[PDB]
């Protein structure tokens, strides 16, 4: 293939994690909506769409490199049963995403696939943003209490 | 739970097929784009998005009925290696979708879940449309030849 | 020089307090934002910008009077560790600002620098407004409780 | 000079390749137009202009670094005599561009000229895009036949 | 903290230099205006605002990494007494900025904080732009003479 | 071939001079910009683009006449080291351009290639305009002095 095989394999790992995140965040969105917590339903939906866009770019990059995108398998979904637990499940997932993306950055650099590096660098910045937003929600549950926090996210 | 357990379980079967169809069709879109056959890339993307909307509607219906939507599992993706084979892989997938939807209609009717029936009846109408479109593409390959057919779908 | 030396020196005292207030308020803004308390982040940003405009007006007045604006030095920043303490740190800072401004008004009047007096009198009016706003926030924390107060300032 | 001499020398190599590509793609554009294959005439023109823009940015970067941009010499032009051969000649050229750009990225990194690195990283992404487009045209000539392919590019 | 401690410390160094540059350029702006050299007053103001924006992004990045932004201290201000000397003082300052930013890029890379790296890479590009503009003004004073140069910058 | 071989060969001589002029003028533009003399940067850019359009028209004319445009070779670039020398280098280049164009007009007339003659006659009119502009700049340097002249072209 035109691309580096090891780079292609790690891009498929990143895709695996994006595919997993799409489904986790999407179900979390619809669970929050079913509960009437509509603003967190929206935030989870937006991040699900963001993950879908990430996956699209990785698939297209893998195909350009003449590799085979792997959409057949998923990782473990972390599904919470109440608001605070959902947030902690998302935190667990985004940390997995970031670790995989960081290793893709490091590997692309070593193999001199600089365009791939910049692609996953762009995704990483957004994953840090979602991690930050989740951390903030946890702290706010601490500051205002879970009853006030949910009320605010209706 | 408020909904019927067998109806709930068959809705998760329909969701499984939609989630699987999402990934098959989306990959086929990007492969057609990778091959330079952009009108088939676009058609496949549109059908993937429709499957995404179908899955959304089913997830929301399962949650209202107080069941647990299952997004953890995926079926076999039928991935083609050239234009004609891709179309045949899609035909195989939509036939699986339609069969699961038909059993959901029949079962929803029996259990007097008339609102679920109407939801899955609407999805069925769209699945028949995609099936018809695929049949037409295969016939057109026969009528005009694969070289003219691909040329037309650039 | 064309201006009065004591007036010039007290204007640099006012500038010192504005420069210090810029940094305290700006950091408090970004800390509130980091905590998810965005309306207090916004209020603190607005007051930092006002302090930036105050400092600008004083610098321009010192230069017209042919003195040397001193931007090299900073006072103690009072940095809080939670919402209520931040507000109290700001109250301490604005009280220092107002005291320096009041001495500038009194001294400008004595030395018949009536244009400088009016400049610092305008700044004072705005500093009293920020002081009033801070007092109100503290009272509101008392009336509604810190959990409701923070919830409201998200 | 303010810049690193070795970095400057490699930037002049990249410029050499951009200057060469401008002329190859431009002549190919006008040859396709002379043949009546106007859509490939347009694609070659757009890429010629893109190469001109690349050259502009490299020249300006070399001058900022206090080096001497070398516009006096050109590399070998690969000029095809029929559609498929033209595409293969462009593929040969873009591969030369990318190799020179990749070595510029690697060298800028080692010498800690991070702004130069980002400049050539941006160009590289576009060169990969043109390489991809060319690969696609070759495959389409395979899929639809050269007679249909040219017809489509009129 | 979630961030790397050494990266956080170097980000605080970059902030230190941005805080210093804000004040130097701002005073230089108002000094040029006091002298009637309004176009250089404007250029210094714009760059002061640019430095303020740089500082904002670094503060927010430090807080995201769970570090403590240090706004309490400033570096030495280089304040000129006539047009050419002001420009040379700014040149001294921007070189300090760039050295600190380059070491932040190198350190972020080593510790695999790739989003921080991209943030300071973006700032660096702008600092090179201001350095270039300053170099140009010095040369123009050489070409046209200081009397013509100031006249032009009124 | 459909065109006259000697006419075809002289058209390639004109193209050679345009391609050479493109590069000289474009570099002069970016050098003037690098020096802060932006109105001369702009004037030189405009003349480079005109030379690019001239080269395009000649390439298209050679191809219609079924000859082979030669873009592989370049003449001596006359690169100045200061404003006055640059202008003199441009004067030398446009004089070469005009001489090649004049021989193309005379030869096209002899061989009754009246359409080619009119094409090169139009280009000549524009080359005389650039020659006139350059002469004016040199005279203006004499009338106002180089320091005022450069000041005016900032
Ligand atoms: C499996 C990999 C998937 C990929 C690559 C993918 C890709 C995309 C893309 C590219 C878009 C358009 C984004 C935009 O234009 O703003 C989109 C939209 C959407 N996706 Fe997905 N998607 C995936 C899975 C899913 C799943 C599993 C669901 C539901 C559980 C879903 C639900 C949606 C919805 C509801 C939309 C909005 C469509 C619209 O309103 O137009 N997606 N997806
Ligand atoms: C000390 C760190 C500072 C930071 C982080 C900071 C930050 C900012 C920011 C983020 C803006 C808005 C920029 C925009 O939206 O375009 C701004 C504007 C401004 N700053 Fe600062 N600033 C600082 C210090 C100063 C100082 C010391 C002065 C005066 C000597 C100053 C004078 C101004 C002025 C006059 C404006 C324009 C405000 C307006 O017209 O809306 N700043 N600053
Ligand atoms: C040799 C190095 C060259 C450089 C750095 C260069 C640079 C440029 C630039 C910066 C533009 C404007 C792009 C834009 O604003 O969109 C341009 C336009 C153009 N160039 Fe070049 N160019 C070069 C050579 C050539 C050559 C050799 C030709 C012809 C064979 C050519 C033909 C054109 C044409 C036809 C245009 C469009 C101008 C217009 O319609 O405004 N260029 N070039």
């Amino acid at each position: 293939m035109k691309g580096n095989r090891d780079v292609i394999n790690q891009l498929n790992q990143v895709l695996y994690h994006h595919l997993t995140a799409i489904n986790q965040y999407f179900l979390h969105s619809r669970m929050f909506n079913d509960w009437g917590i509509e603003q967190l339903g929206s935030a989870e939906y937006k991040e699900s769409i963001r993950q879908m866009k990430h996956a699209d770019k990785i698939i297209e990059r893998i195909l350009f490199l003449e590799g085979l995108p792997n959409l057949q398998h998923l990782g473990k979904l972390y599904i919470g049963q109440h608001t605070e637990e959902v947030l902690q499940c998302d935190i667990r997932k985004v940390k997995e995403n970031i670790e995989a993306i960081q290793k893709a950055v490091a590997l692309a650099e070593t193999e001199q696939d600089y365009v791939t590096r910049d692609l996953v660098q762009e995704i990483l910045e957004k994953e840090e943003e979602y991690w930050d937003w989740l951390d903030t929600q946890i702290d706010l549950i601490g500051s205002v209490g879970i009853e006030n926090y949910i009320q605010s996210r209706m």
